[PDB]
This record gives C-alpha cells, structure tokens and sequence, in this order.
C-alpha cells in the first residue's frame, strides 16, 4: 500500500517531466493561431513576432533535454531499482515550471542576492549558536527540512556541520539528485526558466535569455564534510525523539497540511537544548485545495502555539524582505515580508 | 443586443447577491477542519472559532454595502469568476475612495495628472473646453480627479462590477467616511496578526460631490471601442492599467490613434497583465513592451515622454506577508497635426 503508491506518484512525476514539451509547444501554437487570424496588416507591424516564436520554441526543446537528463539519472538508479504513457495534469505542469525556477534561486549567480535574503540569516544563526571555538562541526547535527534543491543543506555542509537534508518532492529529489550528483564542473548546464512567462516582459529577447548553473562545484565540499539528502515525508521519516542539534526551516511550515503537526514532531525530534531555526512566510499551500486539510494560523497564532510547547524565542525578527525565483527583467514582482526566529528547547 | 446585455446585467446583480453565501461556504471548510482536530490541538487555539465568528460578522457587513449599490442601482451560485472579480471590486474602494490608498494613487494617478497639466496649461488652453477620455475608469477616482481640475473629463468603463460601484460612490455619496468595508477577510495566509485579516477601511476619503462650478464630469458604460467612434474627437485619453485588458492591444491603439483629434495626445501607465492570457477559448495577443513601442511608431505616433520602471502596486494590503508590485511604464504620445 506504501510502496504501491509511492510507485505510483513516482511514474506520474516521470511523465510530467517527459511531457514538458508537448505542453509547452502546445501553448506556442496557440499563440502562432491566433497571431495568424488577425489582419495580415497588423501581422506586418511585427515582421520578427514568428522568428521570436521560433526561438522560444528551441528553447523548449532545450530544457526538454535537461529535464529527459534527470529522468535518465532517475530510472536508472542504484536505489531506484525498486520501482520497477498519459497527459500529465496542468498542476504537474505548473510544478515543473517551478522546479526550473528553483534552479536559478539554488544553483545559478543570477539567484545570489536571493539566497543572501534568505539563507544567509540561517547560516548566521547556525554559527551564533555552534560557534567553531567551542563545537566540532562534525558532531553537530543539523536536519533541514523540504531541502528542494538543496543549496541551503549544501552550504551548511561547506561549513562542516553534519547536514542531512529531507525532501518529500519527485520534483525536487529527481533534480538535487541531477545537480548535487552529476553537474561536477561549474556552469556547463543552462536553461531558460522565463519562457513560460508571455505577460510583462520589457523586451522580447528577456524571456528567453538563459541562466547557467551550478555556479559552485557540489563536489567541492571538504573532506571531513558530512552531507546527505534523504526522500520521504519529514514527519515519518524523522521519529526518533531527542536527535537533533538543530532543525532549520527556509519556507517550509506552510506546507504542513497543518502546521501545528510541523511543531509537535520539531519539539520531540529536537535535542535538549537544541534549536530551531525558522526563516519564510505563511503561504498555505493547501488552502485552496478541495479536499485537502489546512490549517491557515496568523503568525501571532504560530507563535502562542510554539510558546506553549515550552519553546524559548531567542530571535525574533518580522519584516525579512526576500523574493522568490523572482524574474528581475519582469514588469510584475511578487515579495515576501518573511519572518526569521530561533527557537531553543529547554535541557 | 438588448437581450444579451439584460443576461449580463441579471448575472452579475446575482453574484452581488451571493457573496455572503460564497464566503460562508469558505468558512464553513474551515471550521470544519478546526473541529476536525483533535481536542489537544484545538485548546492550544482559544479564541479561533471565536475569531472565524468575527470574519462571518465582517462578511454579512460586506453583503449589505453590496446589497445597497444594488438596490441604490435598481438566489443562484455564481462562478469563482464572478466572485473573484467581486472581491477585486471591494478592494478597489481602498484604492480609488480611501485614505489607505492614497500612497497607490500618488503613484499610480499624479504623475498621469501631471502630464496632463504638461500638455493643457491655461496659457494655451481654456480648460472646460479640453475634453479628455479616461477608458476603464473603475471607480472613476482618476476621471474625477482630471474633472476636479476644471478639464471636460470623462470616464468609461465595461464591467457591471465597476458601474454599479462607481454610480453608489458618485451620485449616493455625500458624506465622507461614512462607509466601511473589510477589504481583506478573504485573505487566510500571511497574516502577521489575526486581527489584520478583519480590519476595515472607511470610504470615501474626499467628498465626490466637491466639483467646481462649470465643471464637466460624466461616465459612461460599454466597450470604448463600441462606443466611441467619431474620429478626430478627443484632446487627450488617459489609460491606467487597463491597455493589457485588451483581446488584442493593437485593437485598442488603433481605436486611441483614430479618436484622437490631430495633436491630441495618449497618456499611458501601467503594466503588461494581459488579461485573456490563461482563459481557454479567448483571443490573446500578448506583446512585449518593446513590440507595443514599435507598433505605436509606425503609426506615426511622436513619443514625448517615456519612463519605465516606474513602480507602483494594486490594491495592495499593507500588512501582508506576500505583495506584488509593477514595474511600470509611463507614456506620453502625440498623433501629430
Ligand atoms: N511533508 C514534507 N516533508 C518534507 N518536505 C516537504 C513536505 N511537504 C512539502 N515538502 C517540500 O518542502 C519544500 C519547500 S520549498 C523550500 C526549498 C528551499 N529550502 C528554499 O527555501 O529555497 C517543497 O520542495 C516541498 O515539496
Ligand atoms: N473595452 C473596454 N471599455 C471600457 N472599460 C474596459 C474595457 N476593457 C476592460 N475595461 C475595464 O478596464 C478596467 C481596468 S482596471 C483600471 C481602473 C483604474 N483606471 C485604475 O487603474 O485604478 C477594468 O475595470 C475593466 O473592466
Ligand atoms: C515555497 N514557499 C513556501 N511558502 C511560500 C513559498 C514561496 C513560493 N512562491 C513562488 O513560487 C512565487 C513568488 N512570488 C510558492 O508559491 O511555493
Ligand atoms: C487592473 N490591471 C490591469 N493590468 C494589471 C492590473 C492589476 C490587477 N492586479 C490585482 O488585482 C492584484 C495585484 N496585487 C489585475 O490583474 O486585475
Ligand atoms: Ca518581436
Ligand atoms: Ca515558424
């Protein structure tokens, strides 16, 4: 029952990224339709308007070879061999979208300044408290949570900490997998992660511009470094109590079917001691979803919850500007007023 | 014709009707899930259904603002479209008719006015008889602002959700602030603190009924297209955020470049939303900036101002944890005499 249907959403995953050029190609012909039923004189205004179709659509099959790439590492894999044709759903799609959006905020110089509003204050935190004059990184346990493409995890792990990521994403475990364990040389890989957007754009040649990666070697982690990424759902992967250093949260709690869960396991997998640090906004991703259950609290309501597990706030900032696989070309930009705290569990 | 249009009017007068029924019903999932949980859970959260009590208090107040633009204008389940852009109209009080929209309008309106007191100054022109079309007016905030200036200003809009609400704040409105709405009791997420999401806000700001004498103020209902079409008519026409409305903006530059009389002039702000991108069915011809700028050239416009980024947001709530803004563009051009 698990493991047929972890075998089920694992081929649908498969599918979607085997489908990500029909899809796309499919919306480009719409627009080529409807370009060519308006009046032939207002077709001759933009003598380029085709060629420019055309280049979107080689940069489809562009990143239709990259993301074939990853389910090429995926089916064949030395611990995938105990998994063993349809449209995929236009929520598939979207997702997909995204994961190519998460390569620029993870492993390109184009989502550096991102990564400075968002994981640096993490890493800050993690130093303040594990300070390298008193602690040997190496016996310091730190679990990062919904990792995605695991930048967050990877640095931690530069510094000498013993990181473990989790994630529960196909989406993301078929891609951390690809970059962390396939790109070995520095910006040999490239995408157009803007294609999809036809709204806002300045100048045409903006959405298809290109964006490389990795920027940073993964396997330039020292020796001595203790890193490792680990698939499935956070809560029954992680149930033995008083284990953890540190948990560190980088836009993760709203994505609890009920955040609340998220604190009860955070409490009871935490050492004595220990810290939780939390860094992101309050996005349900459920609220919407029919049938789906979603606690949507105030960060006011979070907060009382966390105080009356017993936590200890030791910071608290609100208003921690970040964007999220923003496009900086983009005439429309969406930001978020994060709010970073560290919690400790009291010895 | 007239059988179609009295279709769209009953469609929507339905969906003013069923907002307080679409909102329970979101409430409804919620309290269910609540109760849903177990009772541990639930004693950590004391005063939540207790709050989800003042949101349904905020809701029915909501419904009966609604309810009086619609018998000031004179039960079935409308689409999540109609009630979409009925919580959009509700926010537009904010933006066009409150003191919390004042800083959106500064952005958004003044540097619009500004360049219309540019090109009409009453060295050159007698201002009552400078006759200026604002297309997609909304509210009408802006056209009123233009008409406060003593130019012949007026507005146009296409949407029932917008008529409606303008013709209640316009010609109903006397006092100021006497109306409040709760804009933002839609919002679940990215709430700092629960009592944001119930806040209210009072409307209008300024007394709507404080036009100068001689003043020429008018709005006007239907597609802009559709209705104007008399060449050569018009001094300026301002749009703001509404050109990315368009099936097909080329569409509307030709209507601007035909209505214009010779050395009129077209002011644009906004951004490039297209409207009709993710709707099946519906034409969309999603240009960029730049195409939008060379189609206008060869028209034979002549370009006199051009600012891009120019930043601004829409109906946007302070307090949240997510906000969107626009990197916009403002435009002046002539059709040359
Ligand atoms: N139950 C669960 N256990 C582990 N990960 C989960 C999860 N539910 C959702 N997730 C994942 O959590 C991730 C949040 S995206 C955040 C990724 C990265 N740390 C960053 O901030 O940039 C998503 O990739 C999502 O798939
Ligand atoms: N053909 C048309 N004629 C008149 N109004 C139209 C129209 N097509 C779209 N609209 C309207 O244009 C509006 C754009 S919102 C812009 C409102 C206001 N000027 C502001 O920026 O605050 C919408 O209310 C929409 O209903
Ligand atoms: C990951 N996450 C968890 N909480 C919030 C987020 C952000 C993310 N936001 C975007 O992708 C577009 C940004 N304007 C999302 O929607 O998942
Ligand atoms: C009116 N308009 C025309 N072009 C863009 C817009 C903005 C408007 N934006 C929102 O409502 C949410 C923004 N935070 C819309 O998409 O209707
Ligand atoms: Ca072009
Ligand atoms: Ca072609």
């Amino acid at each position: 029952e698990e493991e047929r249907l972890e075998r089920e959403h694992f081929w649908k995953i498969i599918n979607a990224f085997r489908y990500y050029g029909t899809s796309m190609h499919e919306r480009v012909n719409r627009t080529e339709r409807q370009f060519r039923s308006l009046p032939a004189n207002q077709q001759k205004l933009l003598p380029q308007f085709l060629l420019h179709l055309d280049k979107i659509r080689k940069c489809i099959d562009h990143n239709q070879e990259i993301l074939l790439t990853i389910v090429n590492d995926c089916i064949h894999m030395f611990e995938n061999k105990e998994y063993g044709i349809m449209p995929a759903s236009t929520f598939d799609m979207d997702k997909l979208k995204s994961t190519l959006k998460q390569f620029v905020r993870d492993w390109s110089e184009t989502g550096k300044a991102e990564r400075d509003a968002c994981y640096q204050p993490i890493i800050k935190e993690i130093l303040k408290n594990f300070p390298k004059e008193r602690w040997d990184p190496s016996k310091v346990n730190i679990l990062v949570p919904g990792a995605g493409l695991g930048r967050l995890a990877w640095e931690i792990a530069m510094l000498g900490y013993a990181c473990q990521g989790n994630e529960w994403s196909f989406f993301m475990l078929f891609s951390s997998n690809f970059v962390l364990n396939r790109c070995s040389e520095i910006n040999k890989y490239k995408l157009y992660p803007w294609i999809h957007q036809f709204s806002n754009n300045r100048r045409s040649a903006d959405q298809i511009r290109p964006i490389f990666f990795p920027d940073v070697d993964p396997h330039s982690l020292p020796p001595g470094s203790n890193f490792s990424m680990t698939a499935g759902d956070f809560q029954e992967i992680y149930s033995e109590c008083n284990t953890w250093d540190c948990i560190a949260t980088c836009f993760f709690i709203d994505t609890a079917h009920n955040v609340i869960d998220y604190i009860d396991t955070i409490w009871k997998i935490l050492k004595p001691g220990g810290i939780w640090i939390n860094l992101g906004p309050l996005l349900y991703h459920f609220e919407n979803l029919a049938n789906e259950l979603s606690i949507e609290l105030s960060y006011e309501d979070i907060k009382n919850v966390v105080l009356q597990y017993g936590f200890k706030v030791e910071v608290e900032k609100e208003s921690v500007l970040s964007t999220y696989t923003v496009n900086d070309l983009s005439m429309m930009k969406y930001y978020y007023e994060c709010v970073l705290f560290v919690v400790r569990k009291p010895q």
